[PDB]
């Protein structure tokens, strides 16, 4: 089984977005409510996981920043980022933070299918 | 202060786009270039030496199904390499494809001096 760890600051999206991530497959979720930069201080554990979903709401420098130093403390995690945004300039922050895929918000369960099948490959 | 060390390998099945962006490459900063003609779909092929270098440059000029498949394949079997996409698309859609390729980082064709500088001292870092 693949372990993902889901993270969001709000409650009522995390609870759905664990959900969808549980009927796209047989991977163990994990449910966290914390920004990136909440995540970057109590660290201690993400080794554990093989892919990290955030969901990019409020996405601005500082979450950009905590993703950076997420992704590059730990190389096993493939971080993915869902969002609303669909803009060349937000995508292009989200991969030079090392972001390996961005899915869509609302998330649709084909695409999830893909993107979790693609980062359980590697 | 000490570049040298930083081992760039350039590629592109065009000679006259490879020339001149190794040359940019030189301009940059003081890293070791290396050239090389043809397509990633080819340099997967070739995969022998790639340990070597710290930054992987392709032309975006050939950006198909078969160099996301070759880049994706690149990239998965040497994690210590960066790769980095030159291409004139700047389309969401295309961005999307180089970063589940593994694509780290994009630069727009005409390529910009200083766009390229910062890019290749972000990658310099890591």
């Amino acid at each position: 089984m693949i372990n993902i760890l889901v993270a969001s600051e709000d409650a009522s999206r995390l609870a759905h977005l664990a959900r969808l991530v549980g009927d796209a497959g047989r991977y163990r979720v994990t449910r966290t409510v914390g920004r990136a930069a909440q995540i970057v201080q109590r660290t201690d554990g993400l080794d554990a996981f093989d892919i990290l979903m955030i969901d990019g709401v409020a996405l601005d420098t500082a979450e950009l920043a905590a993703i950076e130093k997420l992704s590059r403390l730990h190389p096993g995690l493939t971080c993915m980022l869902v969002s609303a945004d669909a803009s060349s300039q937000t995508l292009l922050e989200a991969m030079r933070a090392g972001v390996r895929d961005v899915l869509r918000w609302p998330l649709e369960p084909r695409a999830l299918d893909d993107a979790l099948k693609r980062a359980a490959s590697q």
